[PDB]
């Protein structure tokens, strides 16, 4: 009955619309306490994430899942001192993306679980913050520490009823391996969001998954470089389908009967120092609305398309909300 | 006139004897804060490394460098709580090592020469320490984000006579193309030390570095899992050459002409969460001693096959303090 954020636990209700896969800041382990300045100033990555998280909660967001782990550089304390200032709620995870160093891909599965369940049972680090969703990537076939950690996060989850969210190379179907490994951990699918989901179009891929229960991950939907002329560099990150073709497969998986496990988000962020510099830059003039971008243009997008108010609510409210609250099955 | 310690700056006669390449604990960025548990307790690390200082001082140590960077997890606040404990100076570091993050790889020459700059001139995260050296790595052939590393490690050494310290898998001759890339910056051999030279044999590289006026880091005296039965990650860590003949390459170097060049020490730990579990046991075993190692162990070996007390102060006291002495040309 209660979800963990970085200001204390939370009721179901209280979550209201929610965005399942965001980030105030993508970047690496100690990166920002040791190069503030690459951002500015963290004084100015603050005040950017605050504006940013004030017109999402103007256009009817309340609260946000920020899905970065200890690789992603989460400054748990950054979260809190945001979510304060902008009256959003942020939940935190814990987990492991791509970017692990070597303390932590030298560990077995037992200890990656111990490490999990600190973040999720008594802590991150010495803040008291208790982590509510397990992160966890692949990009492509699991490598061997990788399939370590998706084994971890499932018994992790398993011990504590927090879900599981992860990162794919969705047109390799990485899901495919991820719900394998988690189904041989005895992990539900309830618990289990499939993210990235929305790089690919293919539709025997994500109903092979919506089928055995897993949620649908569709959480870049503003990320295209359609129109960025010569970006080499985010034309690889952000792709060449528009943000209409990705808003489409919400459409898609409602008419296949999926509305109770699509997950809609926009995997955006305030400050990206694990990329090309600027990248920030590029990424704010294709997507100047950043987190609103779900309320303020898809949603009305799909309303003309014909899906229903009601459907969009249970998509962005009771979904996130039944993913969210603890529990071995939604 | 003066090196810049974790404690503030010190006189040249203050450094005393100096071991030129050890660790507090060689970890990753962020993961003692995240999982203290890992190394019993931070309380427990500490109270260890105070223990290990003390017996190095007690045998005549009084100044270590810790050549830890951001990405082997250097903890400045740690340092200085060791070093006011055991009352011996610690040098701490900047630079990257092998286990970069995306934040730090995807940089470009000058920026990562603005951040070593911000270590050495304005100091390691919010804590106003200053790295009084630039530690940088490669194993074999230099990755193109590596030779961007030696490059900037050049620069922030041209614009502060801060002296650069290296890593190098010694069996590839990588000094050879370290040497190369500092040079085609500009950087004087003579703020350079080409570390864990005591891993090869091999005279003929070993000379040719020194010929053009390397200083010889002889770095891992006590590394060997020679006696140890049958554990494969501590024979691949620690090689299975002897202590004796890793020592005999002082004397080697010496016997060539190069005393004023020759920096040695154990390249010791006291945590160590980047290799296998239970790892720093296995160490502690072998080497019981710890950075006493080398005034206990090493300098009587090598005063019994007749180098002189007098040389012996020399690498160990004088030539510490030239390397260390800000400077362009030492
Ligand atoms: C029948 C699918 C539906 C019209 C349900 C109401 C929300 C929009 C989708
Ligand atoms: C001549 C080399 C030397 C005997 C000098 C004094 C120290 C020991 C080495
Ligand atoms: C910056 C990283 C976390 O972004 P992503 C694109 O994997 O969601
Ligand atoms: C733990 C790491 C820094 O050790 P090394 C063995 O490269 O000196
Ligand atoms: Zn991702
Ligand atoms: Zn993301
Ligand atoms: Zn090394
Ligand atoms: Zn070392």
């Amino acid at each position: 009955d209660r979800i963990n954020t970085v200001r204390g636990p939370i009721t179901i209700s209280e979550a209201g619309f929610t965005l399942t896969h965001e980030h105030i800041c993508g970047s690496s382990a100690g990166f920002l306490r040791a190069w503030p300045e690459f951002f500015g100033s963290r004084a100015a990555l603050v005040e950017k994430a605050v504006r940013g998280l004030r017109r999402a909660r103007a256009a009817g967001v309340r609260t946000i899942v920020d899905v970065s782990t200890f690789d992603i550089g989460r400054d748990v304390s950054l979260l809190a001192e945001v979510s304060r200032a902008a009256d959003v709620h942020i939940v935190a995870a814990t987990g492991l993306w791509e970017d692990p160093p070597l303390s932590m891909r030298l560990r077995s599965v037992e200890e990656l679980t111990q490490f999990f369940l600190r973040e999720i049972q008594y802590g991150i680090e010495d803040t008291g913050i208790r982590a509510g969703i397990i992160k966890v990537a692949t990009n492509g076939k699991a490598t061997p520490f990788q399939e370590l950690v998706l084994r971890a996060a499932a018994r992790a989850s398993l011990a504590t009823g927090v879900p599981v969210t992860t990162h794919t190379a969705a047109s390799q179907r990485d899901g495919e391996q991820q719900a394998a490994i988690f189904e041989s951990e005895g992990l539900s699918p309830s618990r289990v969001c499939i993210g990235h989901s929305d790089d690919t179009d293919d539709l025997s891929y994500l109903t092979a998954l919506a089928a055995r229960g897993y949620l649908i991950g569709l959480d870049g939907i503003p990320h295209s470089a359609i129109g960025l002329e010569d970006n080499a560099s985010a034309s690889a990150l952000l792709g060449n389908r528009s943000w209409q073709t990705r808003a489409l497969l919400i459409k898609a998986l409602i008419d296949q009967g999926y509305m109770k496990q699509i997950l809609v988000s926009n995997d955006w962020l305030f400050g990206f120092s694990s990329y090309v510099t600027n990248i920030m830059d590029v990424m704010d003039s294709v997507n100047p609305d950043g987190m609103a971008f779900i309320p303020l243009r898809v949603i009305p997008f799909l309303r003309e398309k014909g899906v229903s108010q009601e459907t969009l609510a249970g998509i962005t409210v009771t979904n996130p909300a039944r993913f969210l609250s603890p529990t071995l099955r939604a």
